[PDB]
């Protein structure tokens, strides 16, 4: 059931997904912006490991168009995003390190929900 | 809605759920164990600032009364303890950086998710 603070927390959620496509983020956050292209990267089993695919630009079409209906919501996808990184690669990879600090400026902000 | 899927999934995170409080994570576990007492440790405005605790003990009697439905259901209680750490206390203090080891170790293996 919607509450009356939904619209003020999805304007949280909307300003971290703003920081997280920020210029001062793009060092580590590049790897999310866009779908994983499985094809294109050579990760033939990436759709056989991945069940549910999530990315920054699909969160934020979803932000958009008013899919999300709360912040658990919201969170649940940019978590879920993290979460096929750390299933998919081994942990020392590039990729995962960018997450885990990509992660830790979502999670430090999202803790901040007024 | 039920899927076939959910009892073995909430098995998964009970295994993760028995991790998390085994002697081999307790340097860094151990904040979490019990509902923070904020009068004995003068915390006296923890809970104007939290309002929806969360520790591993809660964790283990949702688990034992089957309350939670679905790992989804599990993943959010355990980040919202991690997350109620990160709200209350500044980011250099050591309970924050055992919550961030307790987090990677929680996080890395829900990711394993069968
Ligand atoms: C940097 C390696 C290529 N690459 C780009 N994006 C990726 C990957 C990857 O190997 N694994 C991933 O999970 N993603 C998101
Ligand atoms: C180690 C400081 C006392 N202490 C114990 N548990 C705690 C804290 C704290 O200051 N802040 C917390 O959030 N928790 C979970």
């Amino acid at each position: 059931g919607s509450h009356m603070q939904d619209p003020e927390q999805l304007k949280h959620c909307n300003g971290i997904l703003k920081e997280l496509l920020s210029s001062k983020h793009a060092a580590y956050a590049w790897p999310f912006y866009k779908p994983v292209d499985a094809s294109a990267l050579g990760l033939h089993d990436y759709h056989d490991i991945i069940k549910h695919p999530m990315d920054l630009s699909t969160v934020k079409r979803k932000m958009e168009n008013r899919d999300y209906r709360d912040a658990q919501e919201f969170a649940a996808d940019v978590r879920l995003m993290f979460s096929n990184c750390y299933k998919y690669n081994p942990p020392d990879h590039d990729v995962v390190a960018m997450a885990r600090k990509l992660q830790d400026v979502f999670e430090f902000r999202y803790a901040k929900m007024p």
